[PDB]
């Protein structure tokens, strides 16, 4: 159904299509008129030795030809502009849809696969270029040439019709294997691209462990698979080309043979036969040219099908349920209620977890590694939806709150810090642009990131390489903290007056002054309270404290 | 030079090329023979009304054409195999070289740019194809057709020679513009791919800060540049194609005009002129097809130059000298002697470093963040070359030690952990795949990663998603510790049995039991010794201790 999207893209650009078709009509008419040059040369001028009329008629036919070139130039310009606009629209639609897909899509798929699927739009651009769509128009317009051929002679027209039927049979036979081979080679290319991206990202680890040769062998195996698919598709293309060449050449020879037979029988003159053979270039040649580009069209079709495969998935907002006047503030009691969650379909991470967080207080969540604390933090951020249960903020279900407010009023500071390629201010102004250079300074000073930025060659304007390679891991975390502080959130979640602070702590010694501490065990909260209370009743918190110390 | 590389690649294949050229010679002989059919049709059969010699001649020439198409099929298969081999060799060489470059290359470039340069080899593959490479063969073998055309008629041959000169003049002037347009479009595509990869990697941060629209605009501003470059190259191609079409059509019309004049004057006959026009397909059509293939050849040339730009950079082992023996034990006193270092051209990170680490001792390096601790660790791992300095391990220089030994006997555990897409066992076996399961289990037990691995659905075989998204971050750190422990190194470096353990710590509360503590201030060690000694000296370490606990 991607062709429906393309047609919708052609809905505003309509006068360009009409001009293209008028130019095609004029071009085809002039070519058909100029095909009679050999007939007028042999029947009238060579036979009668009319030298002067030869000169004038040849000059006139040379003049006629240039108009075809000018019209082809104009049509090619228009088609190139149309194709460029269509390709830009397709790429924007795909990218803008991908940027809002749920986190399951990004956790399941690989970066290289998505990047390759985006870059596959080059095939669509090639198929909608200025040299592949004019051939389609010529194939459509060959009806006029066929009508004129039928008027000129019925027998040779029927022979050309047999050639056309052979072309159609060949295309129908070969259409499916070609697209299957193209799909296979593009899947192999996607796998190779994923391996390439993964290898380049972790080059430091590969160098540290001396795994260059093993990585080379793995990439060599993937390249071998790619070349096997490439060879299969090349053999298919070679078979198609050989069959079409056989049909074209034998049809040309048979047409010349039957024309000679007709000329001997007196049903046609030699000039008429030559004119028919010339007009064949405006009847059969466009069709064969189209058949030549069948692999390219099929490749573009498969690429468009994959793009549509990504484009069918529902976005984050599509899976939402409602919104209302709850969008004022998230200040209140965060209350997980009978929350159950599982990642994909593995063992559940949280099993009937209930906890209430008082408003404006600094609470902390503890447990063993992998217990499901960052899972709670991501659930509070609506990155994943609980399997069953509710998460109430200020007495309102979090599903009824607009996702924009949830993402703007809750700040999550995880240890997977990401720094985008850009200036320090650009990194700190992510999603919160057009902020004056005073809030940024206040947040940087709060996050203790002011000093190292001021020590940089350009204060708050130093360009940062990809993934923050220009900074140490310590300063990168402070930049992340400052960026999250600029949000001015109602709920702040951190790893290691009226704003609620939730601390996901791994070391139990850091938090002894928290207002309330929650212990998570076996996917549920088993112990809660202050540090003194938790160490008093001699529970699992007491065991954890004694084991560590 | 990449042509030298192509010649070296083609040197082992001296049997395919000879067969290709012999098949090409036979193909051209049969194609030249067909023009004589087109001659005979209008001189002896039609004129004298021979209705049986016509059938015999037509059948014979159909047989000739069938042999010609079979030979073309065989040659195309051989050419396709040759091109596939060449492309595989090129890509494997490029990837093998890229995996060996120093860390400056990877810290200066971007993940998108390198992979874009890799995927730009598809254009070279398109250039060396089964339908493109035969066209150069036909062009170079058009010498036979030109000789026969000259033998047939001198004046029409001179007209065809003028046509070829016009083709050459046309293709000469568009060379640099087409090359520049292709280079610009490829650079813009590389930038777009870098932006795509960066956006996909950090999708979670974009979602958290609500920067979908900002990223959409940022990528739109790059898609627009790519489209502008594409439109410029499309207009250049349209101009070149229009000029080539003008030359071809006007040359054909002038050939027909001069042939008709010659026939009128009695210098030829109608059949001879038709034969000349037919044989022009083996002197002018190959040249015109080669001219029409210029965008592919130029694009492939630009891609090859882009690959060779990377291929010229020196690897790690090419910047080193000597691989002296007598060094198999990196268990001496690690010594930093007057070590100075700076990243790129910024301010120096280490200035006159002087420290010695006793062998088989657990030492700690501390200081504020950004002081140059991970820099020291990377210098020990020999990721970077210390300018104006010397690092000594036992009594030798780290420069005069095998890089494989250096990166096999020294293990570095950093704050960033990379988990490749694969099973847990395949991740613990990176670089060193030939180990028993007992050693892997022992290493996992020492790193405390055995329990959560056993709790996994398939133990040490569970597939881990890209970047270890299937596990917790706390579970990934223990996995990397086990991976580093499997090396059985002589030096172990940790970012918080005579093995030397170096602990890079940010908190002084966790290293008070270490043998010696190194404090790094202003790029040099100012305080060294034990914790008690450092407290007694009442130095900078004492101030840091008083500030926190
Ligand atoms: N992206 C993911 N996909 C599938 N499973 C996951 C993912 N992230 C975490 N898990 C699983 O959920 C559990 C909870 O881990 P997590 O909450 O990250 O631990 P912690 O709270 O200690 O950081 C882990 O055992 C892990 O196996
Ligand atoms: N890959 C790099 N490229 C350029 N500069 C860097 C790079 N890594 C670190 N630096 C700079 O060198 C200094 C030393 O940082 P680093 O040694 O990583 O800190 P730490 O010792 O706390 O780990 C930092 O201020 C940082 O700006």
């Amino acid at each position: 159904n991607m062709m429906v999207k393309f047609a919708g893209f052609l809905k505003p650009l309509k006068k360009t299509v009409l001009c293209i078709f008028l130019a095609s009509l004029l071009y085809t008419a002039l070519g058909i008129a100029g095909s009679f040059y050999i007939k007028f040369l042999f029947d009238d001028l060579i036979k009668f030795e009319k030298l002067n009329d030869l000169h004038i008629i040849s000059a006139g036919f040379a003049v006629i030809f240039l108009l075809q070139i000018f019209l082809n130039y104009y049509r090619s310009i228009l088609v190139t502009k149309l194709g460029m606009s269509i390709d830009k629209s397709i790429m924007m639609e795909y990218y803008s849809h991908v940027l809002k897909l749920p986190m399951n899509f990004f956790n399941s798929r690989k970066v290289g696969e998505i990047i390759s699927r985006f870059m596959d739009a080059s095939k669509i651009r090639q198929a909608i270029s200025g040299a592949t769509l004019t051939i389609m128009i010529d194939t459509i317009m060959a009806v006029i040439g066929g009508i004129l051929l039928y008027i000129q002679n019925s027998s040779l027209f029927f022979i050309s019709f047999i050639i056309i039927l052979l072309y159609g049979i060949i295309v129908t036979v070969f259409n499916k294997p070609i697209q299957n081979a193209n799909r296979q080679i593009m899947e192999d290319n996607a796998k190779l691209t994923s391996a390439l991206v993964e290898s380049v990202k972790g080059i430091e680890t590969i160098k540290s462990f001396g795994a260059e040769e093993q990585t080379e062998k793995s990439t060599r195996d993937k390249i071998e698979t790619v070349m096997k698919s490439s060879f299969k598709e090349g053999m298919l293309y070679i078979n198609l080309s050989s069959l079409t060449g056989i049909v074209a050449g034998l049809g040309g020879i048979v047409i010349l043979w039957a024309g000679a037979y007709n000329v001997i029988k007196g049903n046609m003159s030699g000039g008429q036969l030559l004119a028919f053979n010339a007009l064949l270039a405006y009847f059969l040649t466009p069709v064969k040219n189209l058949i030549d580009l069948q692999p390219l069209i099929q490749t573009a079709v498969v690429a468009s099908n994959r793009l549509g495969e990504i484009l069918e998935l529902a976005t984050e907002k599509e899976l939402r349920e409602d919104s209302d006047d709850f969008v004022i503030s998230l200040k209140g009691d965060i209350e997980f209620r009978n929350v159950d969650f599982r990642y994909g379909l593995r063992k559940p991470v949280l099993k009937n977890i209930n906890l209430t967080i008082p408003k404006g207080k600094t609470v902390a969540i503890v447990g063993e590694s992998g217990s499901g604390k960052t899972t709670l933090a991501k659930l509070l951020m609506n990155f994943y939806s609980p399997e069953k249960g509710d998460i109430l903020i200020n007495g309102h279900s979090i599903k009824n709150i607009s996702l924009e407010l949830i993402r703007k009023k809750i700040a999550f500071v995880s240890q997977d810090v990401f720094i985008f390629s850009g200036t320090v201010k650009e990194n700190l102004c992510l999603g919160n642009e057009n902020v004056d250079m005073d809030e940024i300074i206040k947040a940087a000073k709060m996050a203790n990131a002011h000093d190292f930025i001021e020590k940089l060659p350009l204060k708050y304007d130093t360009f940062l390489n990809e993934s923050g390679a220009n900074l140490s891991e310590g300063q990168k975390q402070r930049l992340a903290i400052a960026r999250a502080l600029l949000k001015k959130p109602d709920i702040l979640i951190l790893d290691e007056d009226d704003v609620t602070v939730i601390i996901i702590a791994h070391r139990l010694s850091t938090i002894v002054n928290c207002d309330k501490i929650y212990l998570l065990k076996d996917g549920e909260i088993v112990e809660s309270g202050s540090h003194t209370e938790l160490i008093a009743l001699k529970g699992c918190y007491f065991k954890m404290w004694k084991q560590t110390e």
